[PDB]
């Protein structure tokens, strides 16, 4: 939409199962997690590592597979909600059972940042994903603008509207290459993160066709920049439908001669590949979610998915 203002969660069926799979999770914020979750009719239940700490990772590998296996084990489960990105959930790939995962009833993935890593390996495996806001965003100290605040909140109830299947798009602009419709899977999220998989068993599922939606925060251009050649060497660029920015939250220019516009569209128009931006997914309070793997189309100034 614009996107949409609205934030009025929809029923989750079944249970979620909340887990902790990259850094480490505060109490407080945890504690203030749930009791949203409760306000919202969510049941849930919690992974039993989810506290722990093994330096800025929520414990072990081996912990962090515990809890993910379970997630996949326990029967009454109808969504995986990833508590926190930031780093480590690409170290659970080595270990992790595709087959028991394979073998539960349908229960999305959810999360952005790190998770994006876990998101294209599911997307591999045909397990289905939502790139979106992590759970503990639900129990984060409000912003202290309330326009912001209320956008945090919005994109928080885009996961359960997403579930549900009641939003269907999501705004886009043109920035450069074919403007012709373009039909495929969407894949991507975090540059950084994906870029950091190039080479390893993790690296991004980007089958021909597909829609790549990158998003990114931290970062001096260069780094950016960086990132993206890997990323795109590293795959069948070329055989990409298009690329489709998101934001790219606290990557101030610094004087560099080029913008970011300029950068990306070097990238893709040395690809063939169509250039969109402005999708409202990443860092900022703007984080709404798209599912992940899904057929949709970019036309216009939409992404559209069914
Ligand atoms: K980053
Ligand atoms: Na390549």
């Amino acid at each position: 939409s614009r996107p949409s203002s609205d934030q009025t969660w929809q029923p989750i069926d079944g249970r979620v199962a909340l887990i902790a799979p990259a850094s480490a999770i505060a109490t407080d914020v945890l504690e203030a997690t749930l009791r949203q979750l409760e306000v919202h009719g969510v049941d849930y239940h919690l992974g039993r590592h989810v506290e722990a700490r093994y330096r800025y990772l929520a414990g072990t590998v081996e912990q962090r597979l515990e809890d993910l296996h379970n997630a996949f084990d326990m029967p009454d489960i109808t969504a995986v909600w990833c508590l926190r990105g930031g780093y480590g959930c690409g170290q659970l790939l080595p270990g992790l059972d595709w087959g028991r995962l394979q073998a539960a009833s349908p229960r999305p993935l959810i999360g952005f940042s790190d998770i994006s890593v876990l998101l294209s390996a599911f997307h591999r495996h045909g397990l289905p994903a939502i790139h979106g806001p992590v759970a503990t965003g639900l129990g984060l100290s409000p912003l202290s603008a309330p326009r912001e605040q209320q956008e945090r909140l919005a994109s928080l109830a885009s996961v359960s509207r997403l579930l549900a299947g009641i939003d269907h798009e999501l705004p886009v602009q043109h920035l450069g290459g074919h403007k012709q419709r373009v039909e495929g899977a969407l894949i991507g999220g975090n540059l950084t993160a994906l870029a950091c998989m190039a080479g390893t068993l993790g690296g991004l599922h980007a089958p021909a066709g597909s829609i790549l939606v990158l998003e990114d925060v931290g970062e001096p251009y260069y780094r950016l920049e960086r990132s993206l050649w890997q990323l795109l060497e590293s795959i069948d660029a070329r055989q990409l439908g298009a690329i489709c920015l998101g934001s790219f939250t606290d990557c101030p220019r610094k004087e560099v001669a080029h913008s970011l516009e300029r950068i990306f569209g070097e990238y893709a128009a040395a690809i063939e590949v169509p250039l969109y931006h402005h999708l409202p997914s990443g860092h900022g309070a703007q984080n709404r979610a798209w599912p992940y793997g899904k057929t949709a189309v970019l036309e216009g100034n939409r992404l559209r998915w069914g």
